């Protein structure tokens, strides 16, 4: 059969391959989701065609009108069989879809220079002269906002206030306000960003664990009859290294993509 | 499906810092015996869906192993197969071979192999290992790390795994603490391949020792429970909200960092 995935550019999961001939349908891209489900159609034997999702987005819901948007909505509009991506498993969006066993774990974690005392976020909230902050809207901020927790409210009291504003239009941008801040700046972001960034950065590091735990996994239509197949198919992969070896091959080896 | 009113039998099994006695002047009865991460786990787990408990170590000290010359399971495993223990909560690895006779939960722990060593040497990777023979290497023998030793596709596992059946005297050892000691003891004569969170434990309590390079692979813990049970989804969704609120993290923190036992 042919099927057809969603996704969305994302180094390294999905970018655009550089070619000075121009490249079509799913040679067009590369990054670990590409391999993975290369390597999945080839044990259940189907062929796909990857998608860019038109609209740009993962795929929130309008909490107003109930609609979806991103690669959710083109799941449940029967224009796309499976979203593989960056795509985070929310128990919000697990009431519209469902997921795949992850092919990925992460969680929030702290990007700061190499070489200092600070070992943890409790270090961070201790103190109050470096300053700290995360991607504006995304869900790092939101895991702080929306925290009962009394470590992670007196974190988001200190980062509200802070002036000028600790939050930053985009990921990029937070990691060069650390890389070139001498210490005055860490960046809270997910882990396996880290760890791309620490790959390519020798003066930066991840400091503390992961402050949150979640997963990335692949989105199908509810009660898709192609979920549990592909359950079994990446549990296999798993245990026989290959996707080790992607996660090597995507945050080790080339350096871009 | 309903949980609320109802008591279910909890099966676990004796592992720092999962599950462990409970020091006391007077012996203590029932679930309070009991402390660690899984039990602290459970606790709260039963809180949210409002179902009571009673905790009862498997009787034969196994987690799970299927004999496949006569395909039978042992350990918590054979416990939710029997119907002796609606759910096994303790450091169970979710292994594809055990996902075809029980369900897992979401997983509540995610973790992967890694080295102990000595610390402040030039071994900086499991590939600085494999290249040479001066250093034995070895792991827990029939456990989950050497099956996936053995089941590795990758030159490099494959060719270690190779060099670690064939290291006479054995390089394998029959429990964690063994391997722990052989590495002290070793001076970097020994490197021991174990679970990461294992590794957190000891380095946090023996400072010379050190986890040597990341992950080899990956895997996670789980709630396993009977297959088809109707209590999965419900399990489910807790276990989620823990994790996104960091709850799971503070209480790794609590039971690695700041219990002693
Ligand atoms: C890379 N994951 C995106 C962003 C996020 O989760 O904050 C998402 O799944 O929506
Ligand atoms: C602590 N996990 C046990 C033992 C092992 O993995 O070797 C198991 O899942 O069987």
């Amino acid at each position: 059969k042919t099927l057809v995935v969603t996704t969305i550019l994302s180094n390294p999961y999905c970018m655009r391959k550089e070619s000075a001939i121009p490249l079509s349908g799913n040679d067009q891209f590369e990054g670990y989701a590409v391999d993975l489900i290369h390597e999945i159609s080839k044990s259940l034997g189907f062929n796909y065609k990857i998608q860019l999702v038109p609209d740009g987005s993962y795929g929130s819901l309008n909490k107003l009108t109930g609609e979806w948007n991103g690669m959710i909505r083109e799941l449940l509009e029967q224009r796309a069989d499976l979203a593989i991506a960056d795509l985070t498993i929310t128990f919000e969006r697990e009431q519209a879809v469902d997921f795949t066993t992850p092919f990925m774990n992460l969680g929030v974690s702290i990007l700061y220079r190499k070489g200092t005392p600070i070992e943890s976020a409790e270090d961070l909230a201790k103190q109050t002269r470096i300053k700290y902050g995360a991607l504006k809207g995304g869900s790092t901020a939101a895991f702080f906002r929306d925290s009962k927790i009394s470590t992670y409210q007196r974190m988001w009291s200190f980062m509200e206030s802070a002036r000028p504003s600790v939050f930053t239009a985009s990921n990029g941008e937070g990691v060069e306000r650390v890389a070139k801040g001498k210490g005055s700046y860490a960046f809270l972001m997910e882990s396996t960003s880290i760890e791309y960034v620490t790959e390519r950065n020798c003066e930066l590091t991840q400091v503390g664990g992961m402050l949150d735990t979640k997963s990335y996994g692949i989105a199908t239509p509810p009660n898709s009859p192609y979920r549990t197949a592909i359950n079994s198919v990446i549990l296999k992969l798993q245990e026989e290294g290959k996707l080790h070896i992607l996660k090597t091959k995507w945050w080790k080896e080339k350096r871009g993509g």
